[PDB]
């Protein structure tokens, strides 16, 4: 009865069962350790600010197959890289299992200069979007790319993955269908101060470099059309051409 | 009341009143004797087939500031030119009023080649649009430029001006703000084989060519973003990239 999606979750995803939250709904790999795709409904009621972030292991998946706090310690160091979101805090953190937003199936080691600069950017005015009187909803699907070795976390002896890149697909309102819609693609060297407006791709190549199919329950010829146009709503959030 | 453009009709019109009609707005011009822009609004109850052409004098105008049937005697021959639609007849003709779709208010001397070819075929796509599920509504504004000496109507005396092009924007739906949208501007002289997918402009290439604002009502920050950003309805057209 919830749905994160609203014209169907992404296929494709090695888990074939996804977790259902208020906050999004995830499809975790086992292997990488990360999640392969979160997806994620803004609305008036889901944006909170302030809130804290106690990072904890997902109680939903086995301890094997995600992280846990523990495996983060000297990363930073290592890596330069931070706890990043896949879905946002601050614009979900009203929901009623806020604190799963927190939980290491949503977060990822994320180069630090993007996840201050150009992601953090792109998250700002993602959820500008819903103050707007005439959008009702935000619906987002984010996941990683894994392209090039990116290195080891030093505090684990798990077997995982660093993604290479970072991507996410929105859509206002209803359904890309009839509403307009956004992709972002952004490699973790992304520079501090880049301007996230220069990073607009198609669906169609985050699709070809994922295995995935974001919104899945589109009709094919929907599917075909819309996934190979660069979409409009960017232009609703600042960017310009 | 009846609302032709739901985000306000276009301002810049060289007449300070609009006809309105369950056809179509109007907005005539009584030097160059045709409409300055024409909106409309199709749904699933405005389009009949077969409808017959009995071209008149619209009798809301005053007759020297419009032509009369006898005007077009002989403009075939001699410029190709047939008796065009501003606002298509098979897409609107269920209306209460549907014969004043064939008053000449409604109608310029177009180029046979581009009445019978691209601009039909654009008609025939933005009348498909409403067969989708999820579309309700289309609404359109189109209309000439006059940008190049084009001649005279031969059977007439009245001072006019031909068109030398025409365009049409369209969104689906509520609003251009959340909804997908389209602009179109084809020359009197398109070779009638044309694909009107190759004819895709911008809405501000129309109001700086026309002296129009389209979508009149729209906040200024949605006019300026979307206006100079090429639309993704036609995609949904049978258009690719
Ligand atoms: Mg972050
Ligand atoms: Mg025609």
């Amino acid at each position: 009865s919830i749905d994160n999606c609203a014209v169907g979750c992404p296929t494709g995803g090695s888990s074939n069962v996804s977790i259902v939250r208020h906050a999004y709904t995830l499809n975790n790999n086992s292997t990488t350790k990360f999640a392969n795709w979160v997806a994620y409904h803004i609305t008036k009621d889901t944006p909170a600010s302030g809130k804290t972030r106690n990072w904890k292991t997902d109680p939903a998946l086995n301890p094997a197959d995600t992280l846990a706090p523990a495996d983060y310690t000297g990363a930073n160091a290592a890596l330069k890289v931070d706890r990043g979101h896949q879905a946002p805090l601050a614009s979900l953190a009203g929901v009623s299992d806020w604190e799963s937003l927190n939980y290491l199936s949503n977060i990822t080691p994320q180069k630090s200069d993007l996840n201050q600069g150009a992601w953090a950017r792109l998250e700002d005015q993602e959820r500008k979007l819903i103050d707007r009187a005439d959008i009702s909803s935000v619906y987002t699907v984010t996941g990683p790319l894994y392209e090039r070795d990116m290195g080891k976390l030093p505090g684990t002896q798990k077997a995982h993955t660093i993604p290479s890149a970072y991507w996410k697909v929105i859509f206002i309102n209803n359904s890309p269908a009839v509403n307009h819609y956004a992709a972002f693609l952004f490699d973790q060297n992304t520079p501090k101060g880049a301007d996230f407006c220069q990073f607009r791709v198609t669906v169609d190549e985050i699709e070809k470099r994922t295995g995935l199919i974001i919104w899945a329950g589109l009709p094919d010829d929907v599917q075909a059309s819309l996934k190979s146009k660069p979409g409009v709503l960017p232009e609703l959030m600042g960017c310009k051409n």
